């Protein structure tokens, strides 16, 4: 056959597009990839046959799939689906524009090539949420405001067109354009940033330009006018001008004035707040639905000057002595700006350009030229070494953090950051046994094994090893090899003597302990593991129990203080399915059997509809401060954020806005939620300095999602300051967005570059005898600190200590007193509109 | 399910196997991948129904499509369909041998297992050349001529068969073969190359034997008579003949005499040409057509002395003493002989071995072993330490080099490996908005990333930074940092400041400059983007201007003696569906709208079927030097050789041979074209002297195709002399031939082998420095240089400078006074012949 | 004795009887570069404040007699990057004249003083019996 | 084996050797004047050769470790350029497999006089007043 790679990944396409097919002939609605799936395959397939051209198939592309074919977010989430396909005349790219147009589609031309029976139109079953929608108040920006302003009429003299972008200096245009040059010295277009006006041959226009500020120096262009404004330069300006035939004309009557925000004032350019979130993101006041949830993110304040946002493309801001500044040192130059993210993070909800440099997030505010806008700090100046990535109409969060990692095989790893996880803890060794039960690296030559294996991934890792000891000598070996945690199990052990000794060695090395305690209630109830903490701090895994504690009644441990407590996600949130299931997967796990009384028993005591229900609740009021996978042990590691958002949708669903919320939006409650797999894990850890958040000083692992695919799939996902994965389409395309599009790894996972973005966490004492060293890695070694005076009132936003009591019968659960009660949800957001299965 | 490697694999051939019986049941005539897809799939399920035997299916295989159900080239292109499968004896091999044998197929064993309705035979849709054909004169050739030949009768006494090859030493034949062994003294048989005789127990047969040649040395076999010949060594020789027993019989009247040219000299052993090229491949004054083109290339010469010819297999020519050396000292083998090689370069379409050493290409010309063959340097030795790949039948030309690649993903790089690409210059730091516009790595830490990251793929890479300046500070800095060149794009601003700036740069560092012209005409119009070049030599992406540039008339730069210009390869050739296409595309990547009239006039500026025309035309005439991708910019990174041919058959179709065309051959225009993506980007870049041509002393860079396959899909890419990807297929199967053959890395692509095959180009400016030390490279580096006095004069076979004028409102295209139209073509060669999607 | 001589003048080579004579100077009188308290090659004046930083040498050894094969000459001499970057007129292009591009001495620039000194090539001794390592160090 | 090996003259045997080879390269010589004519005029001292210079002395040696630090490979945790191999071969060893040096005479020694006695006889020796090796040799 001879197949090259895009073949291949074409006969992909195929089949998910055939997939789609079989669905739509039994009367199945098609989500949004099913439906982009089938588009794209029947455009190959009506390519192949030979008889259809380009323009052909772009009409007929919208002709395949009806309002009635698909589920009610298809025709909002389905904008165009792009394919390449050989047709007669060779490789074509075919885009169908907005292929959802019609009630009902021409399934005959759907089903094209697939054999399969086209079915009659009522085979298909009968209000919807537009995914990641933007809310604005009716109104209008004033852009520019409080700078000098004049009207110019100017003549094109040219034969050929003539554009001018936004903040292009405009005494530097084409000589062939004609105006008062004198009067647009230090001038620009007074139009939205990225924008131009276009000058046909002989066209005439009056423009409004405004003029340049911040140190005010025009570099660039022709060299007419180069130099700070002032009065010297404009007349050596002028000279050239002349000298050089470019066209001038004095205009003595050109109305001057100022901008100013007042709607009457003739210098003024506008722009509605719906065309200004299309064109930059949205802005102060305004809302974003989170994927397909019910929760509405407000932007709380914005660092952008309207007018002067950093657009890089052509005719655009980010451009030689314009948007990109020629007048600072080049070692201040940022690596990379993203312009106008819509950032979410625990620590508020914004609207900035985010600044990297050397891998660090160095400047969150407003980016650009200080030679010509006003608020560009030092620290975010675009130089010509720049980079730009495009953070308009995107939010940006930090990349997760997935503390209960199990190391059970490497493709974990790799569905991880392809969901937007950039830092992994936990442990194993892989698929033996001890680690697909437990996070536990327990060798200290796995522990090197371990850390030269993963050297060269874009992920920071930090291993646990096998804390379920009575003796601390072992201990002190696997921390000393890298260890930057211990994990406690009741399948080593996890007796009061293994819980103190394993405690009094975290005292000692300034590590975290996580635990997962005594289901069997062996060596004492819950009340004696919690007297073995001796107030220490400590990590209680899956807190909840359904992934393991002691029966049942593990989940006080959210109301103890010195308790740092995570939820593991398959529980998460409690929904029609989840007893059902959980309660056969642990009778998979444990090897139990239905048919003997005590199996079930064990089984009835470790998961219960209570515990789970009074799960949701306790994450809602911020009582379980940290969300984490248990990934291939009982939970999902490409779920970690979805499952979080699920449950704060199911929350807000069922019991409406957080007591600290406003009621015009969610952000308090999407602020804790965000910080349960972000900075909390890094806090408990001890490395809350390097990640975790989006915070000027840290790692730029930073994440790029569309808000109508929030909380599911991420656009792409940055490492230390450079793309590690990101979607991208067939790699023989014309361009990076025609099907198939698929997360795939990138730059930063190839050679020794990951190992450049990252950080694998050890222990002080592995740091102290350069375990780095010792054992070749590429990856930067930092350890882990401050995590030995830490208590519940330092996971932020999740400081809450209820007194928890539980049932010991009917395993009712009370926080304060109150009953902790929430019904079974039927469904979750962040799936069926996403999913391919 | 425990699914191996191999059975994940044959699911993937099924898939295709199936889409092809698809594609049948509604009539479609298969292509030669389809067919094999499908004919492999259906041996696989008639052996998993079990009921049918190897023997059987060789036979059934043979029925499934008639030639009414394939296209015209496949009877010719397919030879036979191999696949191995689980019958109920284990694993076995199935060849089913030249499948298309019928008119009609069985169509119910084509679609048996696929539950699909059988299509009745009329549904399928009724002159077509051969691809790769060999066109020889009606001749046969005489081979090893000028020798001492002798006659002699050879009986076996022997009770088992014994053969005995072309270039064995006749008198160290097996003892059971007797003849007069003092006239077969320094003889072999007079036969061509690598065939042999057979003697069955008992049997006579006469021989003709020829002299050995060279220096005549006799070494191996059974060490009978070792030593070069002479009187002292046949006595010798003759003693230990007696002494061991090897049968001996003289025979006085023997017929002696010589070979000659004389076609009735009874000494003399002839060929065909047919038979010549089916063996050897072509010779001089043979023809092959490249693939299913309508190009005719014709072997100018040919090193090789018939009869002596190096092909390597049992019984055959490069063994032990007979075509392998034993007389050499063992620094001078060769690494590597690639035998027979049809080499088609700008220096000329040639027949010769190529030997490799070091990763070099060390002589081009006759190989072998001087010590029985005429003719070979001692630069072209095969020793026990040389590997063979096999060039006979094949064609040879270097890997190409795209010099417009923007690094959007790491899957781009293995597509265009995959397709002939060796050498990728551009930059980009993954999928970024300012890479995904611009092929600039702006950022000196982004140039060390890059640089890391593809550390170990084997390719060549050079990265370009951003020139978009009017100051050079930035500029020294991302040179220093690596940069072998700057990309000026007009999204950066392309204003004549920034040019001149960037030129002067430039001149300093020895490096080149390549621009994206200023498309809005903002600060000047063409000719005042010329007079900012001030003279200087400056590389002209996309000239055309569709990809970007002055609109309308940037293609002026085409006549300018300092411009080096190329094309990016979506606008090749002028097509049907290229302008819908286009139009379409550059709305989509400028975010354009149909409904409004300034962006509807903007893109019918720039996309224009009159600039595009006289771009055919202006690449046919060599005013346009180079082709290159854009790779997911607008470009197709796997098409830079497809495109460059398909644009030369279409040339050929519509004005026929070239004026310095012969009218037998194409080999001026081939010539001309190869050089587009071989040597001139190259010497463009400042790289030729490493790299861009079939010429001794530079990298063994070096494809291998089939000509029936020339121009779209390779065999084998061979970097630094080791194979890096290559067709091979199941990994499990019993040879490497099997179905599904896809293009595959090799061992070229493991560890740090990559590396060691290949080089990092950089500025002198880095190399002072040694970046290759500072950032751990493992890769090769060395400095570009001597790009800053080139004229288009010094682009090979494309050194045109035709006065181009473009009306600038109806865009007509002038070259000194005369039209430059060609009409749109329907079709293309090297597409629906070859691709399965 | 504040430069070394310049044009014409000549110098006696050790104790020996052979005369060197200056056959050129690339200095411009009043302009050399000579570095020390008070002196010529600082901040601004000197010492270049108007050029790209990748521009400056790493060192500059000032004011140099050079004797080698090609002549007998007085200079300064640019280093760069381990390399002979230039020779010629070394300093400041914003109140000088007569400095080119690659002589520029920036802030990053280390001075060697060759005023009142000869400057040559290092010898090269490609006769040498590797016999222990004492006598590189004795060659050096 | 490896080659260490030591050349002497008979007339300085057991002193002052010509030379120490080490892994096959001269490691340490006698060598006099570096600059002189010859590799013998005054002052002739024993001296560090190539085999002491950059990490030629790893490529000459090993250092013997235990196996179990083998088994971790110390020599890459510690990044060490000499050879490492480990020790082996010592648990089964008595007196009688020193070479030529097996002898295990009945020893006793009288506990107030200090009377040495191998199988019941007497081990006298009077002291030396000079020994060899040493007044013919030394400066000091
Ligand atoms: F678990
Ligand atoms: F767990
Ligand atoms: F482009
Ligand atoms: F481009
Ligand atoms: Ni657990
Ligand atoms: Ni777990
Ligand atoms: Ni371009
Ligand atoms: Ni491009």
């Amino acid at each position: 056959m001879k197949l090259s790679p895009r073949e291949v990944e074409k006969l992909g396409l195929h089949n998910a597009g055939y997939l789609a097919q079989k669905r739509l002939a039994r009367g199945v609605r098609l989500n949004y990839t099913e439906a982009v799936a089938l588009i794209a395959s029947q455009i190959m397939e009506y390519a192949r046959d030979g008889e259809k051209t380009v323009a052909q198939l772009m009409c007929l592309g919208q002709h395949l799939l009806g309002r009635r074919q698909v589920l009610p977010a298809v025709p909002h989430l389905l904008n165009a689906v792009q394919v390449e396909a050989t047709f007669p005349d060779g490789t074509k790219l075919v885009t169908v524009h907005d292929p959802i147009s019609r009630e009902n589609g021409e399934l005959q031309e759907a089903l094209f090539g697939s054999l399969l029976p086209v079915p009659s139109l009522d085979k298909f079953a009968e209000d919807n949420r537009i995914p990641g929608e933007i809310l604005c108040e009716d109104e209008c920006l004033t852009l520019n405001i409080g700078r000098k302003a004049v009207i110019l009429k100017v003549t094109s003299k040219g034969d050929r067109p003539i554009q001018v972008g936004s903040h292009y200096h405009f005494i530097e245009v084409n000589p062939y354009l004609t105006f008062d040059r004198r009067k647009a010295y230090g001038m620009r277009l007074n139009i939205a940033a990225g924008t131009a006006v276009r000058f046909e041959p002989g066209d005439c226009k009056s423009v409004t330009l405004v003029s340049i500020e911040g140190n005010k120096v025009i570099r660039g262009g022709n060299a007419i006018a180069d130099g700070p404004v002032n009065e010297t330069n404009l007349e050596a300006a002028m000279h050239a001008v002349r000298s050089k035939g470019f066209g001038h004309e004095e205009e003595k009557d050109a109305s001057e004035g100022f901008t100013k925000e007042d709607p009457n004032c003739p210098f003024n350019t506008f722009i509605h707040r719906k065309e200004y979130a299309n064109k930059y993101g949205p802005t102060t006041g305004d809302k974003i639905r989170l994927g397909d949830t019910n929760l509405l993110a407000e932007i709380e304040k914005d660092y952008a000057l309207y007018g002067d946002e950093c657009v890089f493309g052509g005719g655009k801001v980010i451009r030689d002595g314009m948007g990109q500044s020629c007048g600072h040192p080049p070692a201040i130059s940022l690596d990379t700006v993203i312009t106008n993210a819509v950032i979410i993070d625990y620590t508020g909800i914004i609207k900035a350009d985010i600044g990297i440099k050397d891998g660090l997030i160095a400047s969150i505010g407003k980016a650009g030229n200080p030679d010509i806008m006003n608020g560009v700090f030092s620290n975010m100046i675009i130089g010509a070494n720049t980079e730009v990535i495009a953070g308009e109409g995107l939010i940006v969060t930090a990349g997760a953090i997935d503390c209960h990692v199990h190391y059970i095989c490497p493709q974990l790893v790799y569905e991880a950051i392809s969901s937007g996880i950039t830092t992994l803890v936990g442990g194993g060794t892989g698929p033996a046994a001890g680690t697909r039960a437990t996070t536990c690296t327990p060798s200290p030559t796995q522990m090197r094994l371990m850390l030269q294996s993963t050297d060269d991934l874009p992920l920071n890792f930090g291993f646990t090893g096998k804390g379920s000891s009575s003796k601390p000598d072992e201990l002190h070996e696997i921390i000393k090899a890298g260890a930057m945690g211990l994990k406690l199990h009741e399948d080593w052990g996890s007796t009061p003597a293994a819980i103190d000794n394993c405690l009094t060695i975290a005292e000692h090395h300034d590590i975290q302990i996580n635990i997962h305690t005594d289901t069997l209630n062996e060596a004492g109830f819950v009340e004696h593991s919690i007297a073995a903490f001796k107030g220490r701090t400590i990590h209680t895994y899956h807190s909840e129990g359904a992934g393991g504690g002691h029966a049942p009644d593990i989940i006080k441990v959210c109301g103890i203080k010195n308790v740092l407590p995570s939820s593991t996600n398959p529980t998460r949130p409690l929904t029609s399915n989840t007893i059902d299931e959980h309660l056969d997967m642990l009778m998979v796990c444990h090897h139990l059997d239905r048919e003997i009384p005590e199996d079930l028993a064990f089984a009835h005591s470790r998961i219960r509809k209570k515990t789970i229900a009074a799960e949701d609740v306790l994450n809602d009021i911020g009582a379980i401060s940290i969300i984490s996978s248990d990934s291939q042990a009982m939970g999902r590691v490409g779920e970690v954020i979805s499952r979080t958002w699920q449950t704060a949708d199911k929350m807000k669903a069922q019991t409406g806005p957080l007591k600290c919320d406003s009621s015009d939006n969610d952000n308090f409650r999407i602020r804790r939620y965000i910080a349960k797999y972000t900075i909390n894990p890094a806090i408990a850890n001890g490395f809350s300095q390097y990640v975790g958040s989006v915070e000027v000083g840290k790692l730029a692992d930073l994440v790029m999602w569309k808000p109508s695919f929030f909380g599911t799939k991420p656009e792409m996902v940055i490492k230390g300051g450079m793309v590690a994965w990101a979607d991208i389409g067939d790699p023989n395309a014309s361009i990076p967005t025609p099907e198939p599009v698929k997360m795939r790894p990138m730059y930063g996972t190839l050679g020794k570059a990951g190992g450049a973005l990252s950080i694998a966490f050890v222990s002080k004492a592995a740091l102290d005898q350069r375990v780095n060293v010792l054992y070749g890695l590429n990856k930067r070694v930092e350890a882990v600190s401050n995590v030995r005076k830490l208590t519940k009132l330092d996971m932020k936003l999740n400081d809450a200590l209820p007194e928890i009591t539980v049932d010991p019968e009917s395993y009712t659960v009370k926080a304060d007193g109150k009953l902790l009660c929430v019904s079974e949800a039927t469904t979750v957001p962040l799936s069926r509109n996403y999913f391919l299965f």
